[PDB]
Order: structure tokens, then sequence, then C-alpha cells
């Protein structure tokens, strides 16, 4: 499947693409405002994620640090990034279907639209100003709005017993972005697309 990752933000982002134990394609790249990066993701990829990282510094060897979404200090991500990170999540060619969603379960850093470029399903978007409206206890100094599991590490926010309800904090993310997951057991906002669809992830889609 091909994904075109487009940075419509007015600031630079460092895009990242991983399936948790391996890079997808090059795994990361700098995108200045307006730039597009086309990657290929192998069919059947399960549990892939794409996200943006902000305020990064990397040296010659592709080592350094980002204020949100850092993936162990590497330009080319092999592992998932540190919250807060708005996530585009996908599982491809799962019994003939592709499954996409956007999640705020690991917080929010940059607004995102995640849309097929082929026929047969609709996209999803979380474009609200979550960082500007973020509850004081969830604000991340680096920028971004953390989820409550990252901040407080309780069974209720992290849904560690597999039983948990919505919370004042998950309702905040849900009120601003109803089409994104707001906690682990939220009513799914997954979109089912034809198997082998192609996609565009756009950062700052309204910008």
């Amino acid at each position: 499947a091909t994904f075109e990752i487009v940075n419509r933000c007015s600031y630079t982002v460092w895009a990242a693409a991983s399936k948790g134990d391996a890079a997808l394609d090059a795994g990361g790249r700098q995108l200045n405002s307006g730039e597009s990066w086309t990657i290929n993701v192998e069919p059947g990829t399960n549990g892939g994620k794409i996200w943006a990282r902000t305020d990064c510094y990397f040296d010659d060897s592709g080592s350094g640090i980002c204020k949100t979404g850092d993936c162990g200090g590497l330009l080319r991500c092999k592992r998932f990034g540190r919250p807060p990170t708005t996530l585009a999540e996908f599982s491809l060619n799962q019994y003939g279907k592709d499954y996409i969603d956007i999640s705020n379960i690991k917080g929010f850093n940059v607004p995102m639209n995640f849309s097929p470029t082929t026929r047969g399903c609709r996209g999803v978007r979380c474009a609200a100003d979550i960082v500007g409206q973020c509850p004081a206890k969830l604000k991340a100094p680096g920028g971004g709005c953390n989820d409550a599991c990252t901040v407080f590490q309780t069974s209720e926010y992290c849904c560690t017993t597999g039983k948990c309800g919505p919370t004042e904090y998950s309702r905040f993310f849900k009120r601003l972005c109803p089409d994104a997951f707001s906690y682990v057991l939220d009513k799914p906002t997954t979109v089912t697309c034809p198997g082998s669809s192609n996609y565009r992830v756009t950062f700052c889609p309204t910008a």
C-alpha cells in the first residue's frame, strides 16, 4: 500500500512510521512546511502507526531528540514514539479488509487527517485545537496534551484490568475529536476500507 504523508503545518515536523518492532519504509524523515513523503508499506502489515514529531535536533548520524514523539533518539524510527502523539493507526489486508483509525489514547501533538486516496471508504480527522484547550494537568511542557494514562498511571485511565469507563479526561479528547479513540475501550471509530487501499496522512489539514 502507498501512504503519502503531507505536512500542511506552518512548522517543520519529523514524520515517523513504525510497526513497533521495525521501521515502515525509512521509518522517519524531516518534512518542511508543504513537503510530501511517499512510503510503501508491505501488504498484511498489522499494527502500523504514523505520527509527527516536533522540535527535533538530529546530528549527522540521525541521532538526537524531539520534544514530542521521540522514538529512542533516532531519525529513522524502529519503535513507537513517546507521548504525546496523535496517531494514525492501520492494519492492512486483514481478511480482505483494511482497518484505519486516528487515536488520542497516547495524547495529541499535531492535528491530522487520515483519508484513503482510492475508492470505497471515508477518512477521519482530528483537527481541533486540543493543545490550546488542554486541561492544565495534562499539558506537556514539550508541547502537546498528554493522555491521562501517561500522566497518572492508574488502572482506570490505562484500562489495565480490561474494565474501565470514560473519564473527565477521555471526555475532553472526545468532545473536541469525536472521530478519534479517546480511551482504550471507547466505542470504535475504526473505518473499514477495501483491502489494498492507498492513503494520505495530512498534518495540520485545516492550516
